[PDB]
C-alpha cells in the first residue's frame, strides 16, 4: 500500500505513515520518496498552513534499519509547521522524525526511544542535534546514552511533548492545535516559521536584519 | 504625560510604562526616546544594579502598531539586569519587550500574546530570537504560529515567568527579587551579566577567555 | 590523603572528592593534578563507559578560593559520560563542576550556589556557559546575579538535577543510572557522547556530516 | 530549445556545458535549474566521477538572466565532487555568482565578471554576496558589488578571482589538465577531502578535527 | 578647538574630514566620538546619501590618540552607506583601526599604517584585531599587531591593505571617482547590498540566502 | 634515537628544532608529540619567553610521517606565544599542516609544501583543512588538497603561504630578525595580542570587543 497517506481538510493536511509490514518504518525508499514529494507538494500549495504527521495503527514509527538523511533534509525545507501526533511507539529513526517536527503531542500509549546506542550505533539522521533542543542537554544525554524508553507522562514532564491525550482524543487534539495556526493568514504563518528557524542558529543581529527585511 | 516614569530606591530603579491613551504601547517615538535615555542614564549611574520594568494601570504593554528595533537595541546595551514585572496584558511588541528582559515575574491577571501572525505580520523587533530561549522552541512555535494568549499559570508552567503573584503582591515581589541582586557589589553584578550575555552565543573557548580576562 | 579516590565497579568508575580540611575544595593543585590523571586514565581504559563524580562526607564541593580552568578543560576532553551525584553543598567552583557534568542527581540535603558575585567575582571557570544550558537563561541569571542557594527540590523543579533522593539512596540511584548506560556497547556510548557534544554548538549540517561519517 | 546543460564524460571527469542559446546561457530558467539539480545528483551517485568542469557554450559563460534562483547554490552545496569553472566569456549577474560558487576558477582572455545587480536596482538574490568575499576578499567584493562594474580577466587574475588566464583556445585544455591533477587520486579520498574543505568554511576547528577523525576510514 | 568632523556634501557623496589639529586627528576624544555617532545617524537618515569618503585634515589621517573607544566601531557597524577611507597620511593606533573598519581603502604615497599598541604595552582595544585579518590575512595581521611596526603605502598596497596608492594631490580626486562608481547606482540598492555584504562576514550561507530573498523587494 | 625537539633559548626567543633523523623529521611519533606538548606548556609557563621559532634539523622541515595526530594542533591552540615556522626544506603531509598552523611562515629557497594525503587515499586528519584556506584562500587550498601536488617556495610566496623566501643560509638569520621585531615589545602585551588575534579567527565582533575591553589591564 501507499506508505504515506495524504488527507486534506481545509488548510490542514494530515500525513499518515502506513508501512504495515514493518511497524511504520521510515527507512524504505518508497516512504522516503513519498515524504520528499509530500513536502514539495505542501510547499507549492500556498493554501496549506499546517501538516499533522502521525502513524497508522499501533505505531508512530518503529524507525527501521546520506540516505537516512533525506527525510531530515525534507523536513528542513518544509515551509509549513509540522505537528507530530505520536500515537504509539516512536523508536530509532521514528523517534528522531517526531523530534524533528515543530510541535509534538502524544497519545497515552505513546513512547519514545533514542535506541541507537543499544545497537552499537549513533543517531545517523541528526537526532542528536534536535533532541537537546526539545528536552535539554541532560535529558537528551539520558535518552541517547541509555537508549531506554520514555513513556508519555515522562515525555510531557520533560517537555518532549506539549500535551498527552487519550488514544481516542489524540487526532481531535491535533486538529484543534492545527486550526489555531490555520486560522491565521497563510503567508504570515510561513514567514513566522522561517524566522523561527533562523533564530535557532543565527545571531541576534542576523535575526533583526531578517525581521526588518520581511516586514 | 511622561511615557516612562523613573523611580529610584537605593540601588534599584523602577521604570513604569505610562501611555494611558494607548494601553501602554511602546511604539511611540516619545517612549522610544525615553527608553534610550533611561538605559544610558542607568549605565552611567554605577550605583544602580537592577531595573524593574512594569506598566501603569491594567496593561503591561499592549505593544502598539529599524525604528521598532531601537527599544530591543537599547536593552542589549543596558549593563544592569532588568526584571519585567508583568502586571497585565503584554501583547505584540509589549510581549517581546518582556521576553527581552533578563527575568520575568507576573501578576495573576497577566497574559502574553505573540500576536503578530494574526495581523499578517512577523515579530519585527527580534521577538523570535528571544522567545525560544525563554520557553523552548516548541512552545515558541505554538505562541508565534497561533498568536494566542498565554495566561499567567500557563506562563509559569512553561518557564516564561519565574513566579506568579497576586496583583497586590507583584511589585513587592519584584523588589524582593531586585534586592537579592542589589545586595551584591555593583561592578560584579554588571560583569556577571556581561559574561552571561556572552555565553548565549559564544563558544566555550570564548567564554573561558573572557572569564579569565575579567577575573 | 588522596584528594580524588577512584573506585572501579565493572564498566563504571566512581570518583570521590576527598579534601577534608577544605570542605572538598577543588582549587588545590593536588586535586587538579589528580583530576587530569583520572580523565586521561578513564579515556585510555576503553572498558569504562561511565564515571560517577561525588564528594566524601557532607559536601559535594565547597569549591575553594588559567589554573581554575584546568578542571573544566579536563572534563571537556573526558570521552565517557559523567554523572554528578551531588551529596551536599556544591558552592562556587564546586557548583560549576557539577553543572559541567553530563547529568546531575542530588541528595535531599544538596544545594547549589553560583556564589561568585557575592565575593565581587564572576565564575572564572566557565560556569556562565554551562549554567544557562542546564536551567535556562532566566534561572541562570537569578542564580548568578543573586548568588543565592538553590535547594534540592528547587533544583529538580528547574531541571538543574534529574532526580532527588534520600541521602542514603543517592549513590544506589547513581549506580542504577550508570548501569542503564553501561549495559550498552562501550564504543557506541563514547561515540554518542562525542556527537551530543558536537550538537551543543555546531550547525545542523555539521552534525549531519559527522553522524554520517561516524556510522 | 535544446538540452540546457550538456553532459560529457572523459574517464573520471565530466564536463557540464551551459547551453541556453536564446538567452546567452542564462541559468535562471526553470529548465536549466532542473537539469543542474539532476546533474549534481547524478554525479554524486556515480562514484566513478571525481571532477566536474563547468563551462558555457559559445561566446558566453553565463549572462545570468532575470526560492528558485537559490536552487543552484544549494545544488553546488550538496555536490560531492570538485567543480572547476572554466569561464570562457561573460559571467554576468547570476552567471558571475555561479562561477564564484565553484571550487576553482580559470578564465579565457575574453572572459569578464560583473556583479551587475546593483546597476539594475537589485541585490544578488542567489548568495553571491556570501561567496564573492571568500574569492577576492571583502574590499574587492564590496567594490564589485557596490559599483557593479565589469572586471576583466587580467584584473580577475590579479585579485585571485581566477587562478589562471588562458587564450580562448587553451582554456578547456587547461581545465582538463587541472581536472586530471585531481582525478588521478583515489576517488573516495577526493570526495572526503572536499567534504572536509566544505566543513572548514564555517565550522570551528573542533568540528573539523572531529569530522577528520571520523572520516579517515 | 574646532568642529572635529567636517561634513561636506557633493550630490550623493558626503566627505567626512577628521579635524582635531591639537592632537594630530586623534579619534579617541569624546567630542570626536559624539560627532562620528551623529554623522553616521544623519547619513543613515538621509536616503539621498549613498557614499561617505572618510579622510583627515592636514598631514595626518589619524594619529589615533590615547567602552568609549568602542563607540566608533559600533557606529560603523550601523552605518548603512559604504565608507571609503582616503588615507592621506599617518594612520596610527586607533587611526589605523578606523581605516581598516571602512569598506574600501585607498592611500596617498605619504600614508602609512601602524598597529602600534603593542609597542606601548597595550592591545587594540577598539576591535582592530577583528578587522585587520579580514583586510590583510591572518599572517600579515599577526606581523603588524605583534611587531607594531609601520607599514608604508607601497607595502600596504602589496598586502591588499589598500586598493590603490595615489600621489598626495590625486588622493581625493581618486576617492571621488571611486565614490561616483558607487553613487551612480540606485540609492536603495546600494544600501541593501552593503547590508547583505555585512551579513556575509559572519552569517551562514543559509542566513545570507534568507536575507537576500527577503530584501529583493 | 635522540631528543626529538631540541630547545634553544636566546633572550626572549626560543628555537624548537624538530630532530627525528630516522624518519625525516616526522611529527607523528608519540615521542615527538609528547615533547611538543611539553615545550608548549613550558613556554607558556616562562613569562620571559615571547617568541618561538619552529624549524627542522637537516634537509627536511618535516616529512610528516604516518586522536594522537591531533594533539599537536591542540597544543599550538593553547600556545600563548607567537610561533614562526622557518621552513628549511620539505614540509609534507603532517609537516605541511604544522607549518600552516604556525602564526607566520618564512621559507628557504629549497623548501616546498605538499598536502599529500589525497595521493595516498587519505585526508588531512590533523586539521590541515581548517588552517590551509586561512593561509592561501579557499581556491588554492582546494588545489593543494585535491591534487596533493608539491608547491615550491616561489609559488608559496606568490600565494601568501609564506611571507618571505630566503637562501638556505639566510633563513634562520631572517627568522631571528623577524622574532626580534616581536620580542622587543613588552612580553605581556605580545601574549595578550596573540590571544586577541586567536579570538578574532572565529568569534563575533562583539566577542572581540568584550575581550579587548577586559584584557587592556
Amino acid at each position: 500500500t501507499a506508505p504515506l497517506r495524504i488527507d486534506r481538510a481545509g488548510r490542514v493536511q494530515t500525513w499518515t505513515i502506513d508501512v504495515p509490514d514493518a511497524a511504520n518504518a521510515i527507512t524504505g525508499s518508497d516512504f522516503i520518496d513519498a515524504f520528499d514529494a509530500a513536502v514539495d507538494a505542501a510547499n507549492a500549495d500556498t493554501d496549506i498552513s499546517v501538516v499533522i504527521l502521525t502513524g497508522a495503527g499501533r505505531f508512530f514509527s518503529a524507525g527501521g534499519n546520506s540516505g537516512i538523511q533525506r527525510v531530515p533534509r525534507a523536513l528542513q525545507r518544509c515551509e509549513v509547521p509540522v505537528i507530530a501526533a505520536v500515537n504509539g511507539a516512536a523508536i530509532g529513526a521514528g523517534c528522531d522524525l517526531a523530534v524533528m517536527c515543530d510541535l509534538r503531542i502524544a497519545a497515552e500509549s505513546a513512547f519514545f526511544a533514542e535506541s541507537f546506542v543499544q545497537l552499537g550505533l549513533i543517531p545517523g539522521d541528526g537526532g542528536t542535534w534536535f533532541l537537546p533542543r526539545a528536552v535539554g542537554w541532560a535529558r537528551a544525554a539520558e535518552m541517547t546514552l541509555t537508549g531506554d524508553r520514555v513513556d508519555a507522562a515522562t515525555a510531557l514532564s520533560w517537555g518532549l511533548v506539549n500535551e498527552v491525550l487519550s488514544d481516542d482524543e489524540l487526532l481531535p487534539a491535533a486538529h484543534r492545535l492545527a486550526e489555531r495556526i490555520a486560522k491565521n493568514p497563510a503567508p504570515a504563518v510561513r514567514m513566522a516559521k522561517r524566522l523561527l528557524l533562523e533564530s535557532r542558529t543565527a545571531s541576534l543581529d542576523s535575526t533583526l536584519a531578517l525581521a526588518a527585511a520581511l516586514q
